[PDB]
């Protein structure tokens, strides 16, 4: 009934949308992994009479449910998707998208990592993002490569019309007590990468983490804090 939906409020397989700003929504889904249930976020950005999707809903059936929820709540076609790193909460569902008319994109790094680790593989490579600090425009967003953080390939997304910063899994929610799943993380580089985000997007008004509740710019500093304390 209007608050941001949390992990215990979304059964695995169902998707909810949350209006962030005019023409900007997050999507929230839940998934089981190693015997625990986790929420995850993605983004939807209105692109004229089309929609740009950022990240899958963490699995094929969740991503089919995402498409159905978008048609119910928004009713515009998803034409393009970007995955912001290679893990299953970002690319799991790319095959569903690709069979539903969606052109799927990721950096070449993400594509190579997804292929090597047996995850689903976006079709199109996003050049111009291979050095930290790089930025490119993609429809109504800017894609930014901050450097290694949660993963070496992680991208963040800015919606300039709304000053919405979608951090993906390089950014954690304020309640987080650790740096999440650090399997592929670079804990030493992560604070430097967060500093790059902070410097590049100082006018962000909403910051959305890869998992959990959106907030303001404090999510970036909180992320740096928990990552440094995790590493130590
Ligand atoms: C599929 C993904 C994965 C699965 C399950 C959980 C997560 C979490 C996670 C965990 C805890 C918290 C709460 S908290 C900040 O308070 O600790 C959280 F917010 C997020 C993250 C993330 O942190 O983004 N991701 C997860 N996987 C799998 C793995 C693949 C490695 C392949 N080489 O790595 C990875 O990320
Ligand atoms: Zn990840
Ligand atoms: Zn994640």
């Amino acid at each position: 009934s209007g608050e941001y939906p949390t992990v215990n409020e979304i059964p695995v397989g169902e998707v909810r949308l949350y209006q962030i700003a005019d023409g900007v929504w997050s999507h929230i889904a839940t998934q089981s992994f190693d015997g625990a249930v986790y929420p995850s976020n993605g983004l939807i950005v209105r692109d004229g009479d089309e929609l740009l999707l950022i990240d899958t809903a963490w699995g094929a059936k969740n991503t089919a449910a995402l498409l159905a929820e978008i048609e119910k709540q928004i009713g515009l076609p998803v034409t393009r998707a970007v995955s912001t790193h290679f893990h299953d909460d970002r690319v799991g569902g790319v095959d569903v998208l690709r069979a539903a008319g969606v052109a799927t994109y990721a950096s070449p790094s993400t594509r190579r990592l997804a292929e090597a680790e047996g995850n689903e593989i976006p079709t199109h490579s996003l050049e111009g993002l291979s050095s930290s600090g790089d930025a490119v425009r993609f429809g109504p967003v800017e894609l930014f490569y901050p450097g290694a953080a949660h993963s070496t390939d992680n991208l963040v997304v800015y919606v300039p019309s709304a000053n919405v910063l979608y951090g993906g899994c390089a950014v954690h929610e304020l309640s987080s007590t650790s740096a999440g799943n650090v399997a592929d993380a670079d804990l030493a580089e992560w604070p430097t990468s967060v500093e790059r985000i902070q410097k590049h997007y100082p006018e962000a008004e909403v910051v959305i983490p890869g998992h959990g509740l959106p907030g303001g710019l404090d999510l970036l500093q909180h992320t740096a804090n928990v990552v440094k304390a995790h590493k130590n």
